[PDB]
């Protein structure tokens, strides 16, 4: 059924970054509703990427879209504004989760 991913690696749940988007008007607006977005991110292992600019843009498609292909049948959907807010956060979350593993792949004693 849900043949979009195939079987990507699902990251840990996190607290989300709050973000301004455009200002502290939207910051609270986002936090008031933020439950509809993911707590984690979908991507492959870091062992199967080359640069964040391709990782994150994919991660930001895939995670959103796997949230979409769950809510889309409910009568929920997302507005293009909610896709915008989601992709905003999900970009940061992708970058956060990868950064964990990116340094875990290495971790010489980076200072």
């Amino acid at each position: 059924v849900v043949g979009g991913l195939g079987g990507y690696m699902l990251g840990s749940a996190m607290s989300r970054p709050l973000i301004h988007f455009g200002n502290d008007y939207e910051d609270r607006y986002y936090r008031e509703n933020m439950y509809r977005y993911p707590n984690q991110v979908y991507y492959r292992p870091v062992d199967q990427y080359n640069n964040q600019n391709t990782f994150v843009h994919d991660c930001v498609n895939i995670t959103v879209k796997q949230h979409t292909v769950t809510t889309t049948t409910k009568g929920e959907n997302f507005t293009e504004t909610d896709i915008k807010m989601m992709e905003r956060v999900v970009e940061q979350m992708c970058i956060t989760q990868y950064q964990r593993e990116s340094e875990a792949y290495y971790q010489r004693g980076a200072s």
